[PDB]
């Protein structure tokens, strides 16, 4: 319907990505970088909703998906500090959603 929207979402999906694995690789990451994630996160959200409004059980499946790891994050906002445990958690469902995204591409 609208590539313009796929594409603005696409290019969140790699920013939310790009920032997630740079704060994997640190035990604390400034607010700055946190907030940048977040706010990207939120932005990648909107846009997949603004496109439902392939196939539904795929669309389906990836929206399913993204609203576990968005729930799951926003319980990371609470925390000053993510355990491996969470963040490992945390990174293999977001995986599940870029899988499912790039499986309709
Ligand atoms: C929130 C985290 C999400 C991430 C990280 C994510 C990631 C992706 C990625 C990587 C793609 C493939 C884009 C491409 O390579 O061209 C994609 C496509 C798509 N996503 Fe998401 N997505 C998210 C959430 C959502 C949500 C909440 C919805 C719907 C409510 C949604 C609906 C879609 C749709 C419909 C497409 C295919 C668009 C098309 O074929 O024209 N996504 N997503
Ligand atoms: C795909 C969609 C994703 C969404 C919607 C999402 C959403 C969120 C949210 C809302 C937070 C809370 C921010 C905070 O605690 O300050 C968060 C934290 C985090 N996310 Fe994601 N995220 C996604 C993907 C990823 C990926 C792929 C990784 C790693 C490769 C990742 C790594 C993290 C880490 C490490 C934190 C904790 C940062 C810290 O404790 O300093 N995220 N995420
Ligand atoms: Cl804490």
């Amino acid at each position: 319907g609208s590539p313009e929207l796929r594409e603005k979402h696409r290019a969140l999906a790699e920013q939310v990505y790009a920032d997630g694995q740079e704060m994997l690789k640190n035990t604390s990451n400034s607010p700055e970088l946190r907030e940048k994630h977040r706010a990207l996160a939120e932005q990648v959200y909107a846009t997949g909703q603004e496109m439902l409004k392939p196939s539904p059980e795929l669309r389906e499946k990836h929206r399913a998906l993204a609203e576990q790891v968005y729930a799951t994050g926003q319980e990371m906002l609470k925390n000053t500090s993510n355990s491996p445990e969470l963040r490992e958690k945390h990174r293999a469902l977001a995986e599940q959603v870029y899988a499912t995204g790039q499986e309709m591409l």
